[PDB]
DNA sequence: TAAATTTAGATTAATAAT
DNA sequence: ATTATTAATCTAAATTTA
């Protein structure tokens, strides 16, 4: 039977939210150690979450919609062996409505904008000639108390896709890195240093998680280990789950980080260093060059990995993609697998067999 | 030569309407 | 309920700036 997105997606739960369930049927194959958590889009080409369920001990992904936690909505399945009780929140969550997250657009938001929230931060921002067509469109009736309704259609529709706040007279613009920053719950400039441009800011922080959403799901470990955890972080990126075990205080003793742009590498450093973590840092670059005796020796040194965080590449399944939205096989999402790989051997010496 | 700026629809899920 | 519509969507790549 196919997997269908629950409505709402709110997962096993989501704070301030009615719909929480404590308790969870798990395959005794998906048991730990070591704890792992998988993230990817929802929105996949069919068929996709089922062959990662089927190849991640069949574990039903829980799908969540982080604008439970923050302005933006981010619909995504997350696959984890971990308790679902005793969930908690970091604090303060972010601002939740547009109002709040946004405190000058009072002075430029129209009244017939009536929306609350963001949609999904996506790598492609909106371009200047889609400001520059929008308050074209707009300014004929400046004089006029509020234009007529199909024209509304096509502003608020473009406003709608490409993720436009009110910031001018009649500007409509995307949102700023340090905006989504916020957003996705990373402190500020946190993706400022390291010698990455704008632009690679931007495909970085479409690319990241939500810290909010993630701790959520991560606090579960804090009663669990008092003593710190040891890591595998894989597709580490900007570093989402470094910063939300950050934000739940759980120490990380070591982290083994495996991500192939060197900007990114250089932010996750950064970030351990402007934090004084006092566990390690190991940075990998090619997953596809990362060796099971590699793992198998990390683990003897430093004990095994606690727990097993990543996300591979939603390049061929988000909808966004035009050319090559191929699925799971696809160039880039096909290192999922890669993943798996890295897991089973976690899981031989873990648990064994 | 790195950045930034354009230049490009399709696929499904959600919702409304038979 | 079967299905029309409405809507959301962690982008790729070819130019052009600077
Ligand atoms: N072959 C490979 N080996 C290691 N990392 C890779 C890789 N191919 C792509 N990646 C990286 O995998 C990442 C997935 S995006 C995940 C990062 C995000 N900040 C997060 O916290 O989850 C990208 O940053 C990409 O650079």
């Amino acid at each position: 039977e196919p997997i269908r997105l629950p409505n709402p997606m709110i997962g096993f739960g989501v704070p301030n939210e009615p719909g929480l369930i404590t308790h969870r049927s798990l395959p005794e194959l998906a048991r730990g150690p070591p704890f792992f958590y998988y993230e990817n889009v929802a929105l996949t080409p069919k068929g996709v979450w089922e062959t990662i369920s089927r190849h991640l001990f069949e574990i039903p992904p829980e799908f969540v919609d982080s604008k439970y936690f923050c302005v933006a909505a981010r619909k995504r399945g997350y696959i984890h062996n971990l308790p679902i009780n005793n969930r908690f929140q970091i604090q303060p969550p972010p601002k939740y409505t547009i109002h709040d997250a946004f405190p000058l657009s009072k002075r430029w938001w129209p009244e017939w904008d009536k929306r609350t929230k963001l949609n999904c931060i996506l790598t492609c921002t909106g371009s200047a000639q889609l400001t520059n067509r929008i308050r074209v469109a707009l300014e004929p009736y400046n004089e006029e108390p509020e234009p007529p309704k199909h024209v509304q259609r096509y502003v608020i529709d473009q406003c709608k896709k490409w993720n436009l706040v009110w910031v001018g007279k009649n500007k409509a613009a995307p949102l700023e890195p340090d905006e989504m920053e916020s957003i996705l719950g990373f402190p500020k400039n946190h993706t400022r240093g390291g010698g990455m441009s704008r632009t690679e800011r931007f495909k970085s922080l479409g690319n990241s998680f939500q810290v909010d959403t993630v701790a959520y799901h991560l606090s579960v470990l804090k009663p669990i280990f008092p003593h710190g955890i040891n890591v595998l972080s894989l597709f580490t990126g900007i570093g989402g789950g470094e910063v939300a075990l950050h934000r739940l205080q759980i120490k990380m003793k070591l982290v083994v980080s495996v991500e192939i742009s060197k900007v990114n590498r250089n932010i996750l450093k950064d970030f351990w260093e402007q934090t004084n973590q006092t566990g390690e840092l190991i940075e990998f670059s090619d997953i596809q060059h990362l060796t099971n005796d590699t793992i198998e020796g990390l683990m003897e040194k430093y004990g095994g990995f606690d727990l097993v965080i990543g996300g591979s590449p939603c390049n061929n399944l988000a909808g966004g993609n035009r050319v090559s939205r191929v699925g799971l096989e696809g160039d880039q999402s096909s290192l999922f697998f890669e993943y798996c790989r890295i897991l089973e051997v976690v899981r031989a010496r873990m648990r064994g067999s």
